[PDB]
């Protein structure tokens, strides 16, 4: 795999969103991994819906958080609608997946990198980008402005974002708070450190969709 590798310079990333106060993170990674995916096999990039795995995955809880690789399997099981179809309300409602229509994209299933090894987790992002969870907690991590984040910051992961590309010393993180957080609402991680949770615990659980 090279040294560089950005998703979006590859016109698999769309633009950055805001999840709001809901606790949805986990259905905003989730749909970073599909838009990428769906923009690698079919060569269309397009904008999936939050809020429909906001409101119709049955193992998550709504804003109260929940479980990108739940989401992905939903989205491999039955299907995703586009955005626009469905739009983020920042709020759970009920499942409306049947009253919107056919899906508009699907996966055939759901991968889980290797946890706690950074050239597994590089790999993926190699092919595409990847469901990741940190530590955002951390004053550090809710302040940052830009360049390669060290931290401080511990490995109790409690925020799911994207993996979009990497560099030498870096991996680039697609966030959920808005374009007005961090580097456009991206943050480059450090790498290389040799700590295996990864800064922020960010090695501590990556998933990402499968689509033949
Ligand atoms: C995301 C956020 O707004 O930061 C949100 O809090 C979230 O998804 N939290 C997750 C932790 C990461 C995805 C690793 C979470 O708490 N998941 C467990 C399920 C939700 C908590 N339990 C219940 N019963 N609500």
């Amino acid at each position: 795999i090279p040294e560089y590798v950005d998703w979006r310079q590859k016109g698999a990333v769309t633009p950055v969103k805001n999840q709001g106060s809901c606790g949805s993170c986990w259905a905003f990674s989730a749909v970073v991994t599909i838009e990428g995916i769906i923009k690698i096999r079919t060569g269309n990039l397009n904008e999936y819906s939050e809020q429909e795995l906001l409101d119709c995955d049955r193992r998550s809880y709504g804003c109260n958080g929940g479980y990108p690789w739940s989401a992905l399997q939903l989205v491999a099981q039955y299907g995703i609608h586009y955005r626009n179809t469905y739009p983020y309300e920042g709020v759970q409602r009920y499942c409306r997946s049947r009253e919107k229509g056919p899906y508009a994209a699907k996966t055939d299933g759901v991968r889980q990198v290797q946890p706690y090894n950074e050239g597994a987790l590089l790999y993926s992002i190699a092919n595409q980008p990847v469901s990741v969870v940190l530590e955002a907690a951390g004053k550090d991590f809710q302040l940052y402005r830009g360049g390669i984040f060290v931290g401080p910051c511990g490995n109790k992961v409690d925020h799911a974002v994207a993996a979009v590309g990497y560099g030498p010393n870096y991996i680039l993180i697609k966030n959920s708070w808005g374009t007005g957080w961090g580097e456009n609402g991206y943050i480059r991680i450090k790498r290389g450190t040799g700590n295996s949770y990864g800064v922020c615990g960010l090695y501590t659980s990556s998933f990402y969709p499968v689509k033949n």
